[PDB]
């Protein structure tokens, strides 16, 4: 049923190129983009880049977008594939490419068509996206998460000297998404003005995910200001904190440097104990309920170790790059409790879905994410509705390449009306 | 021909609520949001907020939403009313509010519909979007515009000292709309290193429209950092520069402050032709061919005796305030020579198209514009090649509520194949 498929290089939200594909069935045009991150993991598919450092500093992709108008397109459109086979149309792609990784295409290649094909499948159906996504994962109820708001962006993604990546709130205690989103946005417009009165004008402009980039060292401090933004707004009593470390960026042979950011000095890195001890006392005194790769990607030690005592929600994302065989290697080592899904990772809709039921077999959280590189596409909006993992992080509510996602849960809610449920506080695990 | 009109909040570029408004015909669904300002001049029409402090600090737009959906949304489903009448439309709904400034319904109200209904007709005339502005333009040829990238932020729209707004780049040399992108963005990744290099990572986080917001104050530090970006990047020749001063932010009973962003002290304020001797000192340092607001926006002595000296494109924005009536006087006079397009400074796509049309029958140049707080709306992409202006400013090449108006015009190139045409440096009056 796939009459025609065109790929084309566009720009994600930092301003560099990325996929877009193009599918048309007789119901019409079909378009996904593809994100990217910054803090990519080692284990991640391949996102091919062309590497012609005259031309967008070798970032440009018009070697993946070659891949599907040459190679791709021309074999699914003779296959005369239905758009509602996920799985075969897939499947069929992975085989092509015929690598582990998807070194050939690259899984930005194979992602942006596996979306569009998606999308022309819930109308072929005629049921919304998210109704969809949830029929190809066997759900039969569908759930509106928690949102994870990023308020405090330090990392890489952020040009000051705070180590840790994301400060995330999440409205656990809000009656349904509106005010989820609603609270969020307060918080996040409190949270700026206890910046400026603290640290001036220079200290609220934002980084790549729309959080504000105060430039303080103390990620503890982090952590004081929301507690200080969610006080102020008046929602103590309905919001927790979730953390993104991002470790693996800051991995120093077996240490943790939370100072990367300035020249090297080996003399401040620390071990993995002493940087458990650190989120052991952030536990201590502020509601933190989750916190996304405290240790580094293979550092598998040290996650054991960590998940065993903690008590919350710890989440691989680097550790388990959405992939179906570091997830297993996961669930039986018990490194942490809570799958972060990024579709680019593995780099198929379907594969996604397979890490996330098997996640969710072996009882961890699922939160569906986007990257710091992002589009105005909101897929994955239709996609943790359909997945009913309850909790999606992607973005602060600022900047639209977060806001077109909140944007959509807020329609998709309001579509399901009166019978529309919110995971709340069952973010966790919505089931149950 | 419209079946249903139905509105909702959603949330733009800074978190804030705006209004979102969906529109159905036998064709389908028709979708489309409203933008807002920061540094808004005190004779745009009405913004509609609800002023309700506890809800998202007064900025909630329930109002105007419920304007639409308890008002206008039934009268123009009771008329009937064929989506291709743009005028006949938007002139109900400015009779039905029988206000100066749209201030019964807000103008967010009103431009909402008014764009929808656009949208609508276009697919009811099975042509492209930009076909169809075309066509209610008047205008047989279309063209891709030259853009320009705010990519320095200051004023009400950057936490920094630095009172200018806007420190654009226009790849007025471009061979096309796609190797503008691409000069665009590779000056804006030179730019971060420039920047990195010289006041460190602190200062490469971004303000509202994406644009880095490095903490310096002085407005020649930013043009000079451009002119090195552009340089390092080998652009010399293809790119030049641009800049949107909002001087209504900083008046201050008839002088200038361009330090307004510190404590007030009227013994460093500045007279207009203080201000007049500044700009003409860019002009002779820098490749600065464009200023917009020199001026305050009442301020129309300053106006003409800059624009009859300066030998630039001189922009009124919140002089005119996409407002006929306005654009009368400063055309009588010759307050300015180009004209900021905004379709929410007027509030319809009928009044934006004779704003347009007064300014051109003049010979002053239009440079359409989205605004500071936008939404993941791409309507100004396909406008501005409909109104065949040759020049547009949506943004620094990031922030996806920039982008997706950029990749739109990616998409409009595409679209136009072999016949599509550039401005390039014949920006200001593209078909000769
Ligand atoms: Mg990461
Ligand atoms: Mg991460
Ligand atoms: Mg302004
Ligand atoms: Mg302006």
């Amino acid at each position: 049923s796939i009459l025609k498929i065109h790929a084309r290089e566009i720009f994600d939200s930092r301003g560099n190129p990325t996929v877009e594909v193009d599918l048309f069935t007789s119901k019409g045009l079909f378009r996904a983009a593809v994100p990217s991150g910054a803090s990519t993991g080692i284990y991640e598919a391949l996102e091919l880049r062309d590497n012609d450092k005259t031309r967008y500093m070798g970032k440009g992709v018009s070697k993946a977008v070659e891949h599907i108008n040459k190679t791709i397109a021309p074999a699914l459109v003779s296959k005369k594939l239905n758009v509602t086979e996920q799985e075969k149309i897939d499947k069929l792609m992975i085989e092509m490419d015929g690598t582990e990784n998807k070194s050939k295409f690259g899984a930005n290649a194979i992602l942006g068509v596996s979306l569009a094909v998606c999308k022309a499948g819930a109308v072929e159906k005629g049921v919304p996206l998210y109704r969809h996504i949830a029929d190809l994962a066997g759900n039969s109820e569908v759930i509106l998460p928690v949102p994870a708001f990023n308020v405090i962006n330090g990392g890489s993604h952020a040009g000051n000297k705070l180590a840790m990546q994301e400060f995330m709130i999440l409205p656990v205690g809000a009656a349904n998404f509106r005010e989820a989103m609603r609270i969020g946005a307060e918080v996040y417009h409190n949270l700026k003005n206890v910046i400026k009165e603290k640290y001036g004008k220079d200290a609220t402009n934002v980084g790549d995910e729309g959080g504000f980039a105060p430039n303080i060292l103390e990620n503890k401090e982090g952590l004081e200001l929301l507690k200080t933004a969610i006080g102020k707004a008046g929602y103590t009593d309905k919001v927790v904190i979730g953390m993104d470390v991002a470790a693996s960026e800051f991995f120093r042979s077996g240490k943790y440097d939370l100072d990367f950011k300035s020249p090297d000095d080996p003399s401040r890195y620390i071990s993995p104990d002493q940087l458990a001890d650190l989120y052991k006392s952030f536990i201590k005194d502020y509601p933190v309920v989750s916190i996304e790769d405290p240790f580094d990607q293979d550092d598998w030690g040290a996650w054991q170790k960590f998940t065993a005592s903690a008590g919350i929600q710890v989440v691989g994302d680097d550790l388990t790059v959405t992939n179906p065989k570091r997830i297993a290697k996961a669930v039986n080592e018990k490194s942490c409790n809570c799958l972060l899904l990024k579709v680019n990772q593995i780099g198929s809709v379907t594969e996604s879905l397979q890490a996330c039921k098997l996640a969710q077999a072996n009882g961890w959280g699922v939160m569906v994410s986007h990257r710091s590189g992002e589009t105005e596409d909101t897929f994955i909006a239709d996609l943790v509705v359909g997945l009913c993992t309850g909790q999606i992080k992607t973005g602060a509510p600022c900047r639209s390449e977060r806001l077109a996602k909140y944007n959509q849960l807020l329609r998709i809610e309001e579509e399901l009306g009166s019978k529309a449920k919110f995971a709340g506080r069952n973010f966790r695990n919505p089931l149950a």
